[PDB]
């Protein structure tokens, strides 16, 4: 219901999560205690290395089994991580956005009512992802979610979510200049201006916020383990 239905058919989950928040983008309320899960950190090419090779250790030392890759990773590598049993039947998890699709088609590659299709050595994956819809309690995950693009940026209606993520983002980055004085700044060096020359503080906080989703911002994570 609807995700419910399609654990049913599976043994194995693989939980798609973004790299640079693994607890924002962690399935938490939904339960795989009884499949076999891997915990897949993705986008590693736009997050910080060093805060995503302290997330892997957190993960191993939990004893559970976590992989890491990205878009750019080859086919051939991303099976020898996942190293699925032959019998294995396999769902894609995860919330909006974290590149479900992408790992998809990738694996799928492209080769041939719910759809699957087959590994060369027959193991047998769910066609579709299932997506993962989250209650927002706190501001701060509506702001990781942001910072992640899970939550686009045209669903924002709160202030409040916009200054956390920034909050979240100029501490990853080191900014210590404020909300205010970054916003002007970006709104300015981008040329988003109003009539009379007035900085576009809207549309610099739809461009910015789109741009960290898409790691145009810098290498940068938004959640630590430490933490
Ligand atoms: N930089 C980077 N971008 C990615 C990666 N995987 C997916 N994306 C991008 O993330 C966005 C969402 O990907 P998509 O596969 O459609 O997400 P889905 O909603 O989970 O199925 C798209 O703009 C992709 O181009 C990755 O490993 N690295």
């Amino acid at each position: 219901r609807q995700i419910k239905d399609l654990l049913r058919l599976v043994n194995t989950v693989v939980e798609v999560r973004d790299a640079r928040a693994p607890f924002a983008t962690s399935a938490y309320g939904v339960d795989f205690s009884r499949k076999e899960t891997i915990i897949l950190l993705n986008k590693v090419d736009i997050a910080d290395e060093k805060t995503t090779k302290k997330w892997v250790e957190f993960f191993k030392k939990q004893g559970k089994r976590v992989i890491t890759t990205h878009k750019g990773e080859p086919r051939k590598v991303l099976l020898k991580k996942l190293s699925f049993d032959r019998l294995a039947r396999v769902l894609i998890v995860g919330v909006p956005n974290t590149g479900k699709s992408t790992i998809i088609n990738k694996l799928k590659g492209k080769r041939a009512g719910i759809q699957w299709f087959s590994l060369e050595n027959g193991v047998k994956i769910l066609d579709t992802p299932g997506i993962l819809y989250k209650n927002i309690f706190s501001e701060d995950l509506a702001a990781k979610l942001l910072l992640v693009g899970s939550l686009p940026v045209e669903r924002i209606e709160d202030q409040r979510i916009f200054e956390r993520a920034f909050e979240i983002f100029a501490r990853s980055i080191g900014i210590e200049s404020s909300f205010s004085e970054f916003f002007e700044d970006f709104a300015r060096k981008r040329g988003l201006l109003k009539k009379g020359g007035v900085p576009d503080i809207e549309r610099a906080l739809m461009l910015f916020f789109t741009e960290v989703a898409q790691g145009k911002a810098g290498r940068v994570s938004f959640e630590r383990p430490e933490d």
